[PDB]
């Protein structure tokens, strides 16, 4: 059953079309085959989108797969909601709940709100690009108003190429006026690779700055530039290279010839191509389940003008979309589920931070569950809160009256408490205030030399330091050491 | 449907309104078919040919009025259906005039 | 390698000990913030030059 479909592809989406050609024969042919008529045409001109859509409807196909631009989303929704033709896409998700659209890209916005709330920012800059749309820009301003944030949002996308070396210099020097430190980028990969190079030229990647990339292929762009900088760069991934089928596709993908499939003989892959691959899995699961339920899709006639007045559609496409919304397989993004509208739920997004060795994950974020860090505590050097022993003596070390409600190093008060804070301020270490157990100053035992008290805590390696009323004698210098004396007294 | 029907009718000059969702469809037909279109609707953003528009721009006057009232901190309630060009405009002057 | 590891901000200061100071690349650290001085024996302003 070679079933007629239609495909829309931009002039330059060569990696994506090659991944579609791979996924075409990656799994098929125990059954029905596909008849893809490919349209390597533009996406900006909605008249061209109209011509291609009426051409493929003149063909009379059952389903159309491809991309759309923000100047075409209204046209695609307006034709598909009329003519009941199910349309599937990997592009940016739509704003309104529209029928007959399945969209392969998950949400980013709740993830990005989770990331900002995890880092606990208050004031930042937001460089956005207009031509991807403004839904995230609308979403962050509401929570910025509620969560008392201070956003300086800046449009950057309409800047031409021929002034594109000094516009960024004026832009970041205006950011130097408020002395910005925290930048969220929201662009395509080309604008990211343009803006990272201009940052690394004007010298803004030292320790102190902090960058969040709002894309899905965090490692799909260049990261060898600002890897060794000093700035810290975080982003998101939906394609995790650790997994079994992922690494299988990596080995399958690397061994292909570049000449037959352009952009294929690399290690990594674009997330757009990954979703294009999973789209074939969904689309074949559809016609699989319709032969499971044995429902015939016989058109039984020709199609005609797309301008038919009034045009009348066929509701077996409604049943096609109904069976599309029930597809649940595993793919490169993980599990998939759909809503009542065609939007994706049941996804998982990995949080990816850049380190010196390279990228690494620190946690995941689900469709309902918030940010769960994976407890990756590779911090090998923790400055230990050192052991400070003392004893209760007025006014050297005294209890407070409200010690149960307070905690720890706040509970004690006196001369020695004030002194130890000065020592730790001058020396930069961490400390915890402890008490000697046996309640003594300490002397040695007869015939066994067992120093008890505050002496043996330092002799026997128990306590680390002792700021306390201790008297320099002759018999104490042999086992512990003393500084210069700080307060004189007598019997 | 209406535009294809009237160009099949052989219209010499097209006039009518548009919302935020059909603006690309009409400018994409008119740039190809070279038909003069006239409108009282909201003005566009990019310089498109064959579109005459009677509604004047606003953003310069509104920025001048904010500078005259001498403000620093305010709220801004918007609707999306007329477009978001003014919202994109006032944020840049917010970035400049702090 | 300096411009990769990020040592050309305002504060650092470099002296090139050569004769063709402009014969090498200077578009890299021109906009940095560091200050770079050197020597020339071939002056492009002159007539025969
Ligand atoms: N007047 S006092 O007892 O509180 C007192 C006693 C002393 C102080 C400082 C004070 Cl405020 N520092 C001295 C040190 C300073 C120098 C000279 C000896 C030691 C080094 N030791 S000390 O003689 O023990």
């Amino acid at each position: 059953n070679s079933i007629q479909i239609g495909g829309l592809f931009p002039r330059g989406a060569d990696q994506e079309y090659s991944a579609f050609r791979v996924g075409m024969v990656q799994f098929s042919t125990s059954e029905f085959r596909l008849t893809p008529h490919i349209d390597n045409l533009e996406v900006a001109n909605s008249f061209a989108v109209t011509n291609a859509f009426c051409s493929q409807f003149s063909r009379g196909v059952y389903a159309i797969f491809g991309f759309y631009d923000k100047k075409s989303v209204n046209t695609i929704t307006s034709f598909c909601g009329t003519l009941h033709v199910s349309f599937i896409t990997p592009s940016f998700p739509t704003d309104g709940t529209h029928p007959f659209v399945i969209q392969m890209r998950p949400d980013l916005k709740g993830a990005l709100l989770s990331l900002i709330e995890y880092y606990q920012w208050d004031k930042f800059a937001y460089l956005y690009d207009s031509d991807r749309g403004l839904s995230t820009l609308q979403a962050v301003l509401d929570s910025a108003a509620e969560k008392k944030w201070q956003v300086t949002a800046i449009n950057v996308g309409n800047i031409n190429n021929d002034k594109k070396d000094e516009t960024y210099r004026s832009l970041f020097q205006d950011l130097e006026l408020k002395k910005e430190r925290r930048v969220i980028l929201d662009c395509e990969r080309d604008k990211v690779n343009d803006i990272v190079d201009q940052v690394i030229t004007i010298g803004k990647h030292v320790k102190g700055y902090h960058y969040i990339i709002a894309n899905l292929g965090f490692t799909d762009g260049d990261l060898l530039k600002i890897q060794f900088g000093g700035a810290e760069v975080s982003g998101f991934q939906i394609v995790d290279y650790d997994d079994s089928l992922v690494s299988k596709f990596i080995e399958r993908w690397s061994t292909l010839e570049e000449k037959e499939y352009p952009g294929a003989h690399t290690a990594t892959i674009k997330y757009t191509s990954a979703l294009t691959y999973d789209a074939v899995q969904v689309m074949t699961e559809a016609f699989r389940n319709l032969r499971k339920q044995r429902i015939e899709i016989s058109r039984r006639g020709n199609a005609g003008d797309c301008l038919a007045n009034p045009a009348v559609p066929w509701g077996q496409g409604v049943e096609i979309e109904r069976a599309l919304k029930q597809v649940q397989v595993e793919g490169l993004s993980g599990n998939i589920k759909f809503d009542q509208n065609g939007k994706r739920i049941n996804y998982t997004i990995n949080i990816m931070e850049l380190k010196t060795n390279g990228p690494r994950k620190i946690g995941y974020w689900s469709e309902v569950d918030k940010m769960v860090l994976t407890e990756d505590d590779t911090s090998g050097l923790e400055q230990k809160t050192v052991v400070v022993t003392t004893i209760l003596e007025s006014p050297y070390v005294m209890m407070k009256k409200n010690h149960e409600m307070l905690e720890g190093n706040e509970r004690y008060e006196g001369y020695c408490v004030d002194l130890a804070a000065e020592i730790a301020k001058h020396c930069g270490f961490k400390y915890k205030l402890t008490i000697v157990g046996d309640g003594k100053y300490g002397a040695r035992d007869a015939d066994t030399k067992i120093w008890n008290g505050m002496v043996g805590e330092l002799v026997y390696g128990k306590a680390d330091i002792a700021i306390a009323p201790l008297t320099i004698t002759l018999v104490r210098e042999e086992v512990i050491d003393f500084s210069k004396p700080f307060m004189s007294l007598g019997i």
